[PDB]
């Protein structure tokens, strides 16, 4: 399956081979005692009040900020290493594609800047269809962002504050994970509630933020890759160009840096007719979906999961039990068709990378709609060869995310969580516009500590750029330093 595991070595322009040869010298961030005295400090100065406050440190047991203060360090931003090229030749066409209010910005941009923008740059909140938004900064609205990027931008929504589409839709494939206290069981309606004295409750773990493809917005972000429209699948915009057909227009160099993230063509509209194998229906009657990009966009997201759950759960000789949100198959669902090609994608992930997962244990598809599909059923087994347990165990049931891992067929196992993130968003997004309850992401924040530990303004040290980890399916999970020492 896509991406292949070896015969990889990324190709890398001169510019994109100098980039990740500065990142030799990025100093991976060593923890200590002080990360979270730091921490309670800048989250005490953080401009924004918090959604709840039980997730707040300074309202924790004591005796538990020993492993608090371990779990600040353990948080790292994480992209594929598909993805480190796309960021590479991302920043190598804005520099030259780029207009007057673009080059000042991305220009000597190293890649652990860029990541550190696309961290920092966020709104705090930002969801729904017309853009609702507020900055760290203070200011709210709604709209107003397609023009960030352009000559006709309009403070506060400008490209040195916050981010452009172009930039969220490469933030949509940048996550964050770290080690984790679990505050309560992270059913959606929990709300910061606290039990003190449960019996239910797993209450450290993992959780990592994973994006799915927002598709709703025409002819912006994932849509411009996955949904085949009438006025954007046009040749006056590049689609349509062969592999090695030079880009000779910025429309065509930026439709170039998708064509080979996703290694396949583009399409012209007319040109995809139905067949239901790559091109499927979507919810515009005159558009076309293609279940190919949607497959392998869902590949590099599964790629993240399974590779970040194997690194967290052999560093503490665990086996891991991923609990599988449908990150994309909630409010921001586009086709009917989605979630099997999710399942369908998931389990070729996990037999492509096979022995690569010798330490995930369990995957736990939680509120998924569908009950089987091919090798997952609950209670399954995805047969890998060479697998301390044979395999990977498969249950497909609704589950709280932090529910006690009590039964003795899961006794002991590291518990990973996904969660739906978003691209423009700090964790819990509407959580910062006192919304606890509305979506995964809010639900998230109210029961984990990512509202602290994966903010990069209150974990400073640990939720930068510098601290980027890339997940290759053949180095594994490592620090941009240690790949880019590995690759070049
Ligand atoms: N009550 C529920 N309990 C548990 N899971 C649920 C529930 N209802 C739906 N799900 C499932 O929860 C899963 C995820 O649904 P979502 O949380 O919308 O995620 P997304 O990726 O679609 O939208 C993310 C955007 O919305 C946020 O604002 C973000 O910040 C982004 O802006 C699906 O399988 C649902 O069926």
């Amino acid at each position: 399956s896509w991406p292949a595991v070896t015969g990889d070595s990324p190709h890398l322009t001169n510019f994109g081979r100098k980039l990740l040869k500065d990142c030799r010298q990025v100093q991976k961030p060593i923890g200590g005692y002080e990360n979270l005295g730091n921490v309670i400090k800048l989250s005490a100065e953080f401009p924004l009040e918090f959604g709840v406050n039980s997730v707040k440190v300074y309202r924790q047991s004591p005796s538990r900020l020993a492993r608090i203060n371990e779990e600040v360090a353990s948080a790292y931003p994480l992209i594929h290493e598909r993805t480190l090229g796309l960021y590479l030749q991302y920043l190598e066409h804005k520099c030259r594609w780029g207009n007057a209010v673009e080059k000042p910005i991305y220009r000597n941009l190293s890649l652990c800047g860029f990541v550190q923008r696309l961290l920092v740059k966020r709104c705090a909140s930002f969801f729904a269809r017309n853009d609702k938004y507020l900055l760290v900064s203070g200011e709210s609205g709604a709209s107003g962002f397609e023009a960030v990027g352009t000559r006709e931008e309009k403070a506060p929504l400008v490209l040195a504050n916050v981010l452009s589409y172009d930039d969220i839709k490469l933030s949509a494939l940048l996550s964050v994970s770290s080690r984790t206290e679990f505050v309560n069981e992270g059913e959606r309606t929990n709300c910061g509630h606290v039990d003190l004295n449960t019996k239910t409750l797993e209450r450290h773990g993992v959780i990592v933020g994973m994006i799915g493809a927002r598709l709703s917005r025409r002819n912006l972000m994932e849509f411009q890759d996955i949904v085949i429209a009438r006025q954007q699948n046009t040749r006056e915009r590049g689609y349509g160009m062969a592999l090695d057909e030079p880009a000779t227009t910025r429309d065509e160099d930026y439709r170039r840096l998708w064509r080979e993230f996703y290694a396949t063509r583009d399409l012209i509209h007319g040109q995809a007719v139905i067949d239901n194998q790559r091109f499927g229906p979507s919810k515009n009657k005159m558009d076309v979906f293609d279940n190919l990009v949607m497959k392998r966009r869902y590949a590099i997201s599964f790629d993240m999961l399974l590779l970040e759950a194997e690194a967290r759960a052999k560093r503490v000789k665990k086996l891991a039990y991923i609990h599988v949100v449908g990150f994309g198959l909630g409010v921001w669902k586009a086709a009917e068709q989605q979630e099997r090609i999710f399942m369908e994608t998931f389990e070729q992930r996990m037999r492509t990378l096979g022995n690569r997962l010798n330490n995930v244990g369990l995957v736990h598809f939680s509120w998924f709609s569908i009950t089987h599909c091919g090798g997952l059923s609950n209670g399954s087994l995805i047969e890998i060869p060479g697998h301390p347990k044979d395999g990977i165990r498969v249950l497909i049931s609704k589950r709280n995310p932090a529910r006690k891992l009590s039964d003795p067929e899961h006794a002991g196992m590291l518990l990973v969580v996904s969660y739906a993130w978003d691209g423009n968003a700090l964790p819990g997004n509407e959580f910062w516009m006192k919304m606890l309850q509305s979506t995964g992401d809010s639900s998230t924040a109210c029961s984990t500590l990512v509202a602290e530990l994966h903010n990069p303004y209150i974990n400073t040290k640990f939720c930068n750029g510098g601290n980027l980890h890339i997940a290759s399916p053949e180095h594994g999970v490592l620090h941009i330093a240690e790949y880019a020492k590995r690759v070049i």
